[PDB]
């Protein structure tokens, strides 16, 4: 078929890469009414990674991130959800802080100097946060990120999910929205099956299921699994209007923290290598069940947490930054599932034996900035115009790397071991 007569399903389209799929197939000219949006929860999904009040937008030298924070500046869809607060980007210790300079060479060696700052002292870092406590970043120096800020994630996904309902896109949701398998015929794909039966047909198929990805799919452990933490903080009005417009904060050792949402509320991260939870399962297209990492979902697990170390790292990031707030009880505690792979590059490719079911996975922790671009990408993959470059760095890679390590400090640790947040 011609591309107004193309079908397309986006499975995960309530997701970040998934919504951001099916609004530049709309934008591109596919017509709404030949796009499917299945996902297991009504867009924004409940389990999205991007359902979060707030993420960082720390677009760095990168082509994609620096496209996608012009469309955070510029386009009438997404622009409101950025908020140019600035970030701090703190480092404290002789190796954090030589990491720091070298991170800071890098940006002016990248002809990024105009848009930051190096802070070389506690005055200089008080002079763009005076909310911080003097005492408690004695020794700290800091990347002020002008062009920084942090972005209203879920707000973002529904504006997509509105935009999407109003074209006409179509959507399933529930039982008839949770991918079971793809449909085959002589090794092409022509549609899916979700789990309560039903079945969509499309001339090409998107797998966006982020941290759900391996588990829907045989991936050959390309994409390993692993959740991050936060929780939240209320503070009275007269409280956060003291946080109004306060650059995001980091510390890389520490965690990080965001100006208060319209209700007064802040939410905080650490900083850590994530947690798997290994289970058996049999993704479509392995011979039996094996061990992967299964998310353990709070849409699904409601009364679920997080670990008691986490909740403890968290309560080290606020007697570090919000030490006046160490008595706020830390609440709406949730985990956040990504998938890495061994490399932390994405992983958007045609499936080698599915001809037209594609992947657009591997987020690794960091893509939700890239939510207004990535779609743009995915088509270019559909229709045969990606970038060399980028079909190479998103290729199908079994066996490049373990990505239970993946780039970062350690293997991520398992919430078999992790007490705290299992409150069945
Ligand atoms: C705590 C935390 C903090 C983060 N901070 C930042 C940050 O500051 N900045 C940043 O840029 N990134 C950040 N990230 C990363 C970012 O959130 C993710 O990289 C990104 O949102 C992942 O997008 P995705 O589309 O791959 O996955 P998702 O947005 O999770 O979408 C996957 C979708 O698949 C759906 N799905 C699952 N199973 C099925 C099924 N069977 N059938 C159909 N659909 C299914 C899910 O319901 C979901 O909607 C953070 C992540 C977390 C968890």
């Amino acid at each position: 078929p011609s591309r107004a007569n193309t079908k397309v399903i986006v499975v995960g389209g309530g997701g970040t890469i998934g919504s951001s799929t099916a609004l530049h197939l709309v934008r591109s000219g596919y017509t709404p009414s030949n796009v499917t949006v299945l996902d297991a929860y009504p867009i924004p999904s409940s389990q999205s990674a991007g359902n979060d009040l707030n993420k960082i937008m720390d677009a760095d030298a990168d082509p994609a991130a620096d496209a996608a924070r012009q469309m955070w500046n510029e386009d009438e869809l997404f622009k409101k959800f950025f908020h140019n607060t600035g970030r701090l980007d703190c480092a404290h210790g002789e190796k954090d802080i030589a990491d720091l300079k070298k991170r800071y060479q890098n940006l002016r060696d990248w002809g990024l100097g105009a848009t930051v700052e190096w802070l070389d002292s506690e005055d200089e870092i008080l002079k763009r946060m005076p909310q911080l406590t003097r005492d408690q970043i004695k020794g700290w120096k800091a990347i002020f990120s002008k062009d920084g800020g942090w972005l209203a994630a879920a707000k973002a996904i529904k504006a997509i999910g509105e935009y999407l309902r109003d074209q006409g896109v179509r959507f399933g949701f529930y039982g008839a929205g949770s991918f079971k398998q793809p449909l085959l015929a002589e090794g092409v794909c022509i549609g899916v099956e979700t789990v309560d039966g039903t079945r969509y047909y499309a001339d090409k198929v998107v797998l966006a299921a982020g941290a759900w990805s391996p588990t829907l799919v045989e991936l050959q452990e390309q994409c390993v699994s692993k959740a991050w933490v936060y929780g939240h903080i209320q503070l009275t009005p007269e409280e956060a209007a003291r946080y109004k417009n306060s650059p995001v904060v980091y510390n890389g050792d520490v965690g990080f923290f965001f100006e208060p949402n319209e209700h007064g509320i802040i939410k905080v991260c650490d900083e850590f290598p994530g947690f798997t939870r290994f289970k058996m399962h049999q993704p479509f297209g392995a011979k039996a069940p094996k061990r992967i990492s299964v998310p353990r979902s709070h849409a699904k697990h409601p009364t679920d947490t997080i670990p008691d170390a986490s909740i403890v790292r968290i309560r080290r990031a606020i007697a570090t930054f919000m030490p006046q707030f160490k008595n706020k009880p830390l609440f709406n505690q949730a985990m956040c599932w990504c998938t890495d792979t061994a490399d932390g590059h994405l992983l958007i490719c045609e499936h080698p034996e599915w001809k037209n079911f594609y992947l657009a996975t591997g987020d690794s922790g960091d893509s939700f900035k890239l939510l207004p671009i990535i779609g743009k990408y995915v088509v270019e993959l559909l229709e045969g115009t990606l970038a060399d470059e980028l079909a190479h760095k998103w290729r199908w890679r079994p066996g490049s790397g373990d990505a239970l390590k993946s780039r970062r400090e350690a293997p991520a640790k398992d919430l078999a071991d992790m007490p705290g947040w299992n409150h069945d």
